[PDB]
DNA sequence: GGGTATTCGCCGTGTACCTCTCCTAGCCTATTCTGGCTGCAAAGATTTCGCAAAAATCTGCGG
């Protein structure tokens, strides 16, 4: 819930090239939870930039 | 009470041709390993097609 907003702009970047805006965030939520269940702090880097990827490939 | 007094949606809109093909966009975007699926190549198994060919069969006519 707290990183729903990286979801939402990294999609919106996404909407002016086709596809419905709501059905990309809907995906990147899906990755972004993927990440969640993925993500570990023992690797050192930030949360962000490993749910970047993820949110992406979604 | 009570009667308008606004705003808030929903709906309806002639017919019938013809020519046109015009319909179509960003590109900002990571790597890969394992396993199956499907079209194709190859092999056993099997039926179906034609000539072969002689033997039986069908048909025309004059002595």
């Amino acid at each position: 819930e707290a990183n729903l907003r990286l979801v939402i702009s990294i999609a919106k970047k996404y909407t002016n090239r086709g596809l419905q805006f709501l059905d990309l965030i809907q995906e990147g939520n899906i990755g972004l939870m993927k990440a969640v269940d993925k993500f570990e702090y023992r690797r050192g880097y930030k949360f962000s930039t490993y749910a970047t990827w993820w949110i992406r490939q979604a």
